[PDB]
């Protein structure tokens, strides 16, 4: 097979068109039912809020799936974490309603200490396989100078835990209690420096910056007088990139690019 | 020292001919014995089996260090890892025959959970210093979407032991018990997007696709289908960049430029 | 607000000169006390040494962080890790004296065994919170091809411990104790394939060698043979992006940009 | 309460009878489905083959859990761990329907590498949950000069992870997935020197010895010379607590007396 | 020395009198500042409530250090743990303001999850070097049958962290920025079946349990038909070994007597 | 087999005579090399000093395996725990020397930090397959109230170890380099409250006395105070189990009683 190509771009073009059926025309438009995994309560309104509100009006479940409990996040002396991390349980229940996301599932783990391991990935590979989403959405653990380890440690354990949960012999006592293995159909990449796929929201910007500052303890007046700008210079830029004013990006790859590819990074 | 030169793309080529005596025309030439080091079993053969097999041929002792037991590797939910490892064991001694190779070191940790630790470090030193080998192979851990934890802690551990083997308070029972310091002439990194050296593996293509196939248990006709059109894509990615039909791509570096080397990029 | 820009590179610059006032003119003029992070006693002089220097001779208190012993550092069979140790504490006192430097916090971790975890950042955030740094520097841990795990791991921790030190959650028994959050004003990377700062140390590049080779234990005369010409060769690296002989270069960003921002690599 | 009782004997007796409702008449009678938790394949059977005999007999449904895989149970070079593990599992089925046992969940850690962490307990907890036990049997930790750890680790970890089941919030995925909090009626521990109930297993001696020789990878006709008269020894020493040959000691105490409790030791 | 003793009870008694100047009359006698160190909220009021009131009542000043956080003690399937543990700091302020304990170190590791590490460790010798306490109180890790890790983790890392906070290179970072080693004078014992020190708290017997059950979340009216009953048992337990009707029990011992002594357990 | 004893203390006695073979007459006697495992510079010569100068005597070799550097040990703030541990090894050898030893093992794990893991159990195990010694010494990890964790973690890691070094699969790549498994033929704990074989020293205490204050970084004039008294209050109450002035205790048990066996009390 692939005997009569001729030339490297020859093979690459085949083998994402015709080998992997790769494209990135709608990506998610056959999806039924997705979850987005964020690291800290706030984190999917913020990287994708309007593609959230997008999906839930074309009638596509979305399911959150939050790794911590968002404790570390206020500069108040007198307000401990469990109090902060109550608040924000609330807040995001707010948030979604506003986006249409109707179940939120809470791993528990402490801001500012998600753990690396396969316990973590237990935990993603027990939900998936569970709720046998179409899609997963993750943040892109390879962000350039990305320095919170929650960000990181999701994107990896959520590509680690999609490709796992296909898998009978990891999580095992799954299988065992009648939770079989589950095939994903696409990956997701938000919090990107490298999109392949961009979300026009340009009418739902005020929705999506609403459902963002309904996470009142982190988006005090102050902290948004540099927060607004910031989120719309991030949309302007994914949506400079297809020709509209706010934009959300995401990359998509193949399943086989995330491993031993050496020319991934030519989508 | 290096006062008279002017600019710094002469301080640079200074550095890597004169100094750091950095040549990439025939890195393997010397070598009469080398270790490779993967992941699982079938990388060696998926990622090098061309050159391994030149290797061989011209009287190279090469060894395998496989860092884990390749116990997750099925979809069959009646084959336990146990029984796949075992059946693994068996398809890499094949694999290996065809090679030329005939030393493997099974470091047995489990598939999917190979730890980043000092204990699996003093593994790789204890073998390095036991053999004494010319040269080291292993994945390139900077690989970009790189996704299995597996194959970029086994590039960093090896590195990493490389370097680590050199120093008698490193593992220092092993010089007490008669394993003195070794220092290794080369490290070559495979599963690589940034090659500065390919090996052109044209006429030895079939058998490294036969020595791939031997590890059935993972390469059934239907994988096989998307695995040759990759693999031959891989390969004419590499031979394009010499202008051969199909090559094996490897990285060296100077020892020194693996440590605060802020060009190192430019090799 | 920012509705009426109508491009991103409008925004992304009113973002960093408007909003986040960022200014890579003189970005260390207003410091008083700096913390200066090393992974290995040497590394402070090597990374950073002539502007330490220049620093000192400002009037600027410059106070080390030491995260590790030194224990590995040597080849000779007969000379113990806690032996070298010792002499690698007096040798960072020396190099220290050269350059200015009167206060030296030593973690006392072993060199190779630096641990990436909550306990280290709580250690770098005891002393941030106690001394008030209005800067700190550290290792930039994206450094491409950088294989020693202790580099990488202060590299974060540093980033990681400059930011929770602000959150009165993080480490609460310091609040307890009387040591109050506090807000580093900047953070400069040393060790960098991409800086935005460039020091000019051509005239005190003697000196600085001078605080290098006070290191005996590290730089024989055997060694220096490699490394005169290498650390000749990195600060005309640095010093030719600013058109003089010798610098020493820094990547600063605006802390916002640490953190889910998919341009930071257009500064 | 308990204001009108005047010395500690009589408080002692009122709470264990009245309050605590405890007796050790009959501890097993209700019992319609317990699982019996083992370090390694064989321990159920050699701890108390003859009970689990007598309850399966009495229509009690008997499940295993098995916390490891036995792979270290071989002196002979040629026999890896990946193929001893394999076997154990065929030998463990046959002994188990000899006792009348018909599932068995095999969590799949290594022997010697049992974890004692929230992870296991996490693994313990799911299938409590799921399978709703009335009774739990595992290793009395606190077994004097007991020099196994995956023993030690398997009976701590039961005694924890069936307290921990009836808590929602302890790995609260469960409760969102459909797996409520369980709350077990009684723990008996076997492997005791402080058993305070002895089942009579005279007459089930033989089957009991014929289940343990099932697992002949272990029981090699060399060590069951000393493995028969170690094994009626033992039965003997349970047996001769209740005026009958071949015994088999449990020891059960009300749930209360496993923490702060101390004249646990009176019972 | 000790050559003309002639028997090992003489040499016993003299050990314990004259050299470690040993006895058990009043141990508490001199104490102006004491820590009473709990793994969860209501800990001490449980373990030694009367004692704590009959300390303040003499103008000793009790601090508490909390080592976890309590999140864990509901079976309510709506409370989170994260309200559950904001309900038990007000709790705690209720019972201490009781008991006359005017300061709590929170160390909010989470219930069920307190780790045995040095980093723990380290948590207790910044308190004990910042207060300075005459006595440190904490349960004893030997309490036969103790199943909760946080009780028996609790108690050893006490113990280790009295002694380690004496040593200046254990947590050196402390003695760097101004908290010097201490050496507490006495460590007392409480939820211990070895008590050799009997405090009668007979008249504040209403007292100690009003202190108990403002810890309300834990001690509903149901659960309290059986504490109780539990609570009076274990004090008469304790005041019949010294002929009063209700006592608190603690083990005291010279500190050498926590190291290599083979007849610790013959006080 | 076993069938015609008719009580458990008849059994008992035919298992520990017949099939065990074990006697506590003279369990040293066959000896020709031995390894003494202390977990801090100067435990061999405190624990069984006069017994390693008899064995030394006779021509049996004794090794020490020494687990941690013993850096924390010293109450100077101006010394070092680098300083302190090269101290201390100079110190072992002189003390080594008095006592005929000639090899001694440093695996350098910091004091206070020993791990509990397999990686120290590797340690352990390459040693005694490349030393092949007869008999292992050890703390008894189960002496009452030793609250230091480089103790008990001594002693479990010690026994575990013996076991696992029998096992080929167990640190396989030892087999691999030609470290065979051995089967050491006796264990022997020292530190330990439940002696069974008692050395008079009686002759050799002023030699044991030298050997510890050969450690002069520990004793100190005024440690000595307290600690010659302790010291020979420890050996008269061994020696006066067997009717002699000053013994050394050690409790040996068959092998099969550190497992699973319920009356390994009652030697
Ligand atoms: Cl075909
Ligand atoms: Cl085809
Ligand atoms: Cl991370
Ligand atoms: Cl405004
Ligand atoms: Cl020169
Ligand atoms: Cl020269
Ligand atoms: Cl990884
Ligand atoms: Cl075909
Ligand atoms: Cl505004
Ligand atoms: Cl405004
Ligand atoms: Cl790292
Ligand atoms: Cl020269
Ligand atoms: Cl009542
Ligand atoms: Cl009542
Ligand atoms: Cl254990
Ligand atoms: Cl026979
Ligand atoms: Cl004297
Ligand atoms: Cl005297
Ligand atoms: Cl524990
Ligand atoms: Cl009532
Ligand atoms: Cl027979
Ligand atoms: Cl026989
Ligand atoms: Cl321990
Ligand atoms: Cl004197």
């Amino acid at each position: 097979m692939f005997e009569n190509v001729s030339t490297f771009e020859e093979a690459f073009n085949k083998l994402l068109k015709e080998v992997l059926e790769f494209n990135l025309e709608n990506p998610f438009e056959d999806a039924k039912k997705v979850i987005c995994i964020e690291p800290h309560p706030d984190d999917c309104a913020i990287g994708m809020g309007g593609t959230i509100k997008k999906l839930s009006d074309e009638g596509v479940e979305v399911i959150y799936i939050c790794m911590t409990d968002g404790y570390m996040g206020t500069t108040d002396e007198k307000l401990s974490g469990h109090e902060l991390a109550l608040i924000r349980r609330r807040e995001e229940e707010e948030s979604a309603k506003l986006l249409g996301v109707r179940k939120i599932y809470w791993l528990n783990y402490r801001d500012t200490e998600l753990p690396y391991s396969r316990e973590v990935r237990k935990d993603l590979v027990k939900i998936i396989r569970k709720e046998k989403p179409d899609g997963v959405f993750a943040p892109d653990p390879w962000l350039p100078y990305e320095s919170h380890p929650d960000h990181r440690r999701t994107g990896f354990l959520a590509i680690e835990s999609v490709a796992f949960s296909q898998l009978p012999n990891f999580s095992n006592i799954d299988i065992d209690i009648g939770l079989k293995p589950h095939s994903v159909s696409f990956i997701a990449l938000y919090y990107t420096h490298k999109p392949n796929y961009i979300v026009d929201i340009t009418d739902l910007m005020e929705l999506k910056l609403k459902a963002i500052r309904a996470h009142r303890s982190q988006f005090t007046d102050d902290i948004w007088e540099t927060w607004e700008p910031f989120l719309r210079t991030v949309t302007m830029f994914y949506g400079e990139k297809i020709g509209v004013r706010y934009g959300e990006g995401f990359r998509v790859m193949p399943g086989l690019f995330y491993h031993i590819t050496p020319f991934a990074d030519l989508i």
